[PDB]
């Protein structure tokens, strides 16, 4: 008889085990590239002395050696360079084979069969299917990270921490990325399968798979829905019929899986973060270490000019023009890996936006950009780098627009507000991280500015009174809300002000809602004198038109005669009323654990619609929903559920608690699940 | 001023997509016969009352009305019969003119010239020139065929499946008809201008290009180069020194363009598909719907009253005499149009056979013969129906004959082994459609018996029939049969009888030529078993690569015979003719394909042999995704090494395109690869 192949055993566990791919929920055999992986493949008789075994594993839909998305290889005693196949050991009919692949192989699936040249004839038998994944661990990749517990950070930890709020007080949401859950990682690799660049090119776009700064790009474009392509949907209008209000979601899971089961239409809808925490799951799950990042108070310079434009009416309200100009906060994603293109001052951390913002080439991508090129203002190298260099060092000008007259008039310039508190998630805690030396150079500093000249050179070669609005006692969704005009006169003189003030409930990233109040006053002030004006605003004038971001824009404008009109803002942040979340026993895995959710309602009146979401990777198999009944005024909800731990360690139980006089409100809950 | 053309416009890209000829790569003006087309004149004046035009139409050295390869018609208002020109409109200078043709003009090219009638005078110009086909769209012609479907594969289709190998297992080989590509359909015009008959009396032989069971005749003549006259040379020899193996063809494009380039001599060289492919190919181009058969187990000797004689010796080895009598697989062609020499009951297909075997009227060619005629025995119309009906009915008697004693005596008689899975391509797939049912009756019906005796009739002692042979044999294949490979039959034997019988065995292995060229002994062995009352015994058949690596051609076969005796009774002559499959050629595109954008191709070949193989050429091609021909030299290929080739084809007619491609080595002769590829605008 003619040799053959009787069984071959993948030995999956061992090999995803030292490939650190055994977290994944699939039963598949998961592979890091540049790594040996053994196999045991028992023949029908004895490797003969002029029988030869050649190795055929090929990717994509156009397997060709010359693009190495596909590679033949014989069985040696010896290892080649690329792909090789060593037999390290024969007994009996059974072959001890162990077989490598080349650092810079493409990414994806990959398909493996078998040649036999015996007794003069050739045959042919598929052996199996695995995946390859980028190899953080591997010297040699590109995606390359040496120390250890940054490598569990950026790849292993499925729960995540993503800053929010404003630069008067940063919060924080939980976010569970999943990549390990069940179909997560094969829905992240099929999103190479539906890129534009796939369509356009299938050949071409497999091939280049090998490369994370494409892999990233592409990934930057396909996480949003924009050109008819894409995951999410983007939606910053305060109005989310139709969809799910952006805040409500508490992890990358039930979007993707969500996009998969509607036969990829638009998830609806998603905002920044989102967006971010979904990147960062898709690059995780695919082997490139990944972090969130929160640049607060981030501009989006429009004309490539490094400033942005705000603008105000005399009756102290803000104009949509430049309304949303510069967010409270914007969030994006950081990819690492080396910059052959760039050279080797770039490599390391990578910024990669989702966000459909600017269009790039065409298309909603953005990155990778170097942080250390964006440091120091190299914003000729790709890509992207003049919007995001500006998104943290633009200047913001302030001006006073009369539409009656026609008239406008610049009011002032701040060369620092915008690009503060750039934060992320510490290794191994839910600590804050601030990054922001690591995207600009100090105020103040004279690098600062001799980057920004650089930088904007590459791109295009007094007053007697001072304002500040501040915050009364405690701000919470259902209480009125209570700030004091501060006003102080540095002049000389006796001055006499007049102040025109507004209040506008505003979506995070500045768009205009409803106006909820509004005053006026005349102040006479003496030389050093100080004086206060009560702002009071009841839960019946904002609650009619406040959204899920719980923010109001404070403004006032001030002027005296014969002086420039000052300008005092504040966008002000009302929390939910408090959720809490609390197990009632000790946390085992595979052990049922009961857990309570606490929730009283504030209001005068009762609350319904009432929506309870609770997920967690490694506490619960997917989405947890339950409907709670209406809940009286002053009354309390006690709402219990089991969740079941499957993998120990540190563990995050979200929650989101939805109803109709308050939504999205949020819950996270840190668990240690013991063996 | 007298009336006078100032010039013309033949509309070509109009009429030649009403016409159905615009897939023709060239620029003239291409028409099929019967149908109107329209042209633009434009004159120096208004067209005078007392004026008149006369159109001109000739073809061949010698124009006459009378033999209607020339016709004079004026410019009327209303059409008429034969050609006829009609002024539909007229604006300024401008006339607006729709030409007709009779359904039963000559085909081939044509001059057109004007005559203009004015102020009492006579002037003459000539317009110009164009193609007239025959026109299967045309309910009136003779080569009309109705069905859309059948029409578009038996006329426009330039992608072919010829079906080859044996009756123990049917392969099948692309062939690139290519009746579109540059110079094809002028080239297979000249055909008819050089034929004998043409030659003889081209007066007579233009005024018969009306008629398509002429044309189709002469093509049959001329697709082989016997008499001094025509395309293809067969070699049926093994050896082809000096020519080109004829399995290592894909198309018919190559041979014609190399026969016009050599200025007409000899094409070496062709066998039976070549020479149907190639004729498949001028029949298509010409508009005679037309499709290749292969008859296996063909009789192609047969001349003495529908019966073939095969002879072996008593030590197992096929005799030459009749070892060619009946081919594994004969291919040849068929053409659709009425028989209006024969009556209504024979139109449809009509048998044309190219391959050189029986003269008919003094030369080599063969056909029409009507299909329909040959299923009911009626030899006796016009043409070569005799022949054709023993290809397919012939009674097959195997002989034994010893040499030392001059000896020799009848085995067997097989009335039903000659005639079998007749095939051609399906409408629209590659499916093998069988059309066996169309030439004969099913064997052990009647009908088939009544005609065979009629058939007989029409042509043109005691043989004591003993009992039960009582020992039975058949050969049968174990494992794969691959070239490189060792062979391995069994030899099954069974006393029926009941007395235990002791069998004397003889056998022999033969390379062949697919037709029954015996090319040489790589094997032959002898036994002596007792057998047992209902006993059965096998005896194992190996030849080693070694054995018959030296004596194997292109044909991959090799015939296998065992002749079995016992004691006082008959011999049982065991024969079967194997097929070794050449190694494993692929072609993959390594992209989606698309119309005038490159896209690359893979060829993918692995050595099986423990020696090296050398002087490797690879030949493409395919209508449609490449001009011509792509001739690739390959390194010398080591032992189980693999051949990496990458090219490039550029599509230029979207549809579903076929590529083709042969590998040919030192060690493996003519290697086939096939693939179909959808290209998209
Ligand atoms: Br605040
Ligand atoms: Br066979
Ligand atoms: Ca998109
Ligand atoms: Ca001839
Ligand atoms: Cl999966
Ligand atoms: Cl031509």
């Amino acid at each position: 008889a003619a040799l053959g192949v009787q069984s071959i055993n993948w030995q999956t566990a061992f090999n995803r085990q030292a490939h650190h791919t055994d977290k994944f929920s699939s039963q598949e055999l998961i592979l890091r590239r540049g790594q040996n992986f053994q196999v045991l493949m028992i023949m029908n008789k004895g490797l003969g002395s002029n029988e030869r075994l050649e190795f055929i594993v090929s990717t994509g839909p156009y397997p060709s050696e010359s693009a190495m998305t596909k590679a033949v290889f014989p069985l040696s005693n010896g290892s080649s360079g690329g792909w090789s196949a060593v037999l390290q050991a024969s007994n009996g009919n059974t072959l001890t084979i162990s077989i490598s692949s080349p650092a810079s192989a493409p990414i994806g699936r990959y398909t493996m069969a078998l040649q036999i040249f015996s007794q003069g004839g050739i045959s042919s038998v598929k052996l199996g299917t695995f995946i390859l994944l980028f190899n953080p661990w591997l010297n040699v990749d590109s995606v390359f990270m040496g120390n250890h517990a940054e490598r569990e950070e950026y790849v292993q930890e499925d729960a995540g921490i993503i800053f929010v709020g404003s630069t008067n007080r940063i919060g924080m949401i939980g976010w569970n990325f999943g990549q390990f859950e069940e179909d997560i990682l094969s829905i992240c690799l099929s999103i190479l399968d539906r890129s534009l660049n796939f369509r356009r090119d299938a050949a071409t776009d497999v091939a280049s798979r090998n490369d994370p700064k494409y892999v990233g790009r592409v990934l930057s474009a396909m996480i949003n829905s924009n050109d008819d392509n894409g995951v999410l949907a983007g939606n910053w209008s305060g109005t989310y019929t139709g969809g799910r209000d952006p805040r409500s979601w508490d992890g990358s899971v039930e979007i993707l899986k969500n996009w998969k089961k509607s036969g990829l239409s638009p998830v609806r809808y998603g905002q920044c973060w989102v967006f971010a925490g979904t990147l960062n799951t898709a690059l995780r799950s695919l082997g490139i270490p990944s972090r969130v990042i929160t640049n607060f108070n981030s501009a989006h310079d429009t004309d490539r000019n490094l400033s942005v434009d705000v603008y105000y009416d005399p009756m102290g309200n803000p104009l949509d023009k430049g309304s949303d100009s510069v967010w409270n906060f914007h969030v994006w994603n950081e990819g690492w890996f080396v910059r052959s293109d760039l050279g080797p001052s770039y490599g390391g951390w990578q910024v990669l936006d989702a966000t459909p913002q600017e269009r790039s080439q065409g298309v909603f991508q953005c990155g990778p950009a170097s942080v250390i090129g964006v440091r120091e203002g190299d914003v000729q190298l790709n890509f992207d780098m003049p919007f995001i260099f500006a998104e943290v060092n633009a200047d913001r000008i302030t001006w006073l627009y009369d539409n009656t007259t026609g008239k406008q008039w610049k009011n002032s310039v701040n060369s620092h507000t915008i690009g503060r508190y750039i934060s992320t998630k510490a290794v191994g805690s839910n600590a804050r991280m601030d990054v922001t030396d690591k995207y600009k150079y100090p105020e103040g500093s004279d690098q600062e500015r001799q980057v920004f000249q650089k930088a904007l050179g590459k791109l295009k070669p007094e007053p007697s009174i001072i304002g500040k609005l501040k915050v009364a006692g405690m701000l919470a969704v259902g209480k009125e809300v209570n700030l004091v005009l501060l006003l102080k006169n540095l002049s000389r003189d006796t001055k006499t002000v007049t102040v025109n003030m507004t209040a506008w409930t505003i979506i995070y990233n500045g768009t205009l809602v409803h106006e909820v109040w509004k005053d006026s006053a005349t102040m006479s002030l003496d030389p050093e004198e100080e004086a206060e004006h009560p702002i009071k605003i009841s839960y019946a004038q904002y609650e009619r038109y406040l959204k899920s971001d719980n923010m109001i824009r404070i403004t006032a404008v001030c002027k005296v005669p014969d002086e420039s009109e000052v300008v005092v803002e504040r966008d002000i942040i009302l929390d939910n009323p408090t959720l809490t979340l609390e197990v009632l026993n000790e946390a085992r895995v595979r052990k049922p654990v009961n857990v309570q959710m606490l929730f009283s309602n504030p209001l005068d009146e009762p609350v319904r619609d009432c929506v309870l979401m609770v997920e967690g990777s490694g506490l619960l198999l997917g989405n947890l929903k339950i409907d709670v009944p209406t809940l009286g005024p002053k009354e309390r909800s006690r709402v219990r559920f089991d969740i079941l731990p499957s993998r120990s360690g540190t563990k995050q139980l979200l929650a989101d608690f939805s109803c109709n006089k308050f939504p999205a409100i949020k819950a996270m809950l840190s668990i240690d699940v013991a063996e």
